[PDB]
């Protein structure tokens, strides 16, 4: 249903509220997916280039690709719902009370809002991981290496950089030198069982759960949301997925999440 005086009802009872945030969160603050029929980087999409094989085969193309990506975000700001979010937080938080994002998204704009207590199950374009070792290390720098400055442009026509391996980013412990990666988790790789076990607890714990940017039927978002709700939690999803009539969940507000969502919390 569509009443929110009846969700606002439950969000006041709620001591664990846990937020799993997809796409449409981050499509609303202008950042490119790759996905549909025009989100292309030069003459790929994400599929193509999202992969181990893709980067194990050309480094270089992958790492241009990222780059960019990682680029475009120094214009991408989070949006209402991002903030609310993270003020909700906050301000649960001081009243004792628990507030946690597991997320799709791999933009860092919720950590940008001001949220603290998130869990990126897909990883971070600022991250990385050595190839080698596997050092998990925070990177905003920009350009990740000079090798890639200046590279990544997204016309079809851009000549690939071809930048030699040996000057790609490396791992900075000298003992290694190991090539890095982002550490996103690519297509065809399997979820970090750590953080998974993690948002477990979580969901076990929660009394609330929103699902925004995204529905509960759809993958990954299917993992969480169902497991919460059979245990008789209420669910409720802030999308304009314009999900059918017939399998919405628990309570829908339709629309963007920087216009439903914020009502929904303050
Ligand atoms: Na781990
Ligand atoms: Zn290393």
């Amino acid at each position: 249903s569509s009443d929110l005086t009846a969700f606002r009802e439950h969000f006041a009872k709620a001591k664990h509220i846990a937020i799993i945030t997809g796409a449409g969160v981050s499509a609303e603050s202008g950042v490119p997916t790759f996905r549909g029929p025009g989100g292309f980087w030069r003459k790929w999409q994400a599929q193509d280039l999202a992969t181990p094989e893709a980067f194990s085969r050309d480094p270089s193309l992958v790492w241009e690709f990222y780059h960019y990506r990682r680029e475009v975000m120094r214009s991408k700001m989070p949006n209402p719902a991002h903030l609310a979010i993270a003020e909700c937080e906050a301000r649960l938080g001081q009243q004792g009370r628990s507030v946690v994002i597991i997320t799709q998204n791999i933009d860092e704009l919720h950590h940008r809002a001001g949220s603290k207590h998130v869990y990126e199950i897909h990883g971070s374009l600022f991250k990385t991981r050595c190839m080698s070792c596997g050092e998990v290390k925070a990177n905003h720098k920009s350009p990740i290496c000079p090798a890639l400055d200046g590279k990544g442009a997204p016309d079809p026509n851009t000549k690939e950089a071809r930048i030699p391996v040996e000057l790609l980013p490396r791992c900075e412990r000298k003992s290694c030198n190991g090539l890095l990666r982002p550490h996103v988790v690519w297509f065809g790789e399997t979820l970090d069982s750590d953080i998974l076990t993690a948002v477990e607890r979580e969901l076990e714990k929660c009394d609330l759960c929103l699902v925004v940017g995204t529905s509960s039927i759809v993958y990954p978002a299917a993992m969480f949301a169902p497991q919460v709700a059979s245990r008789g939690v209420p669910v409720a999803e802030f999308n304009m997925e314009c999900t059918p009539a017939t399998q919405r969940f628990k309570y829908h507000f339709e629309g963007p999440c920087g216009s439903t969502l914020p009502p929904a919390l303050e």
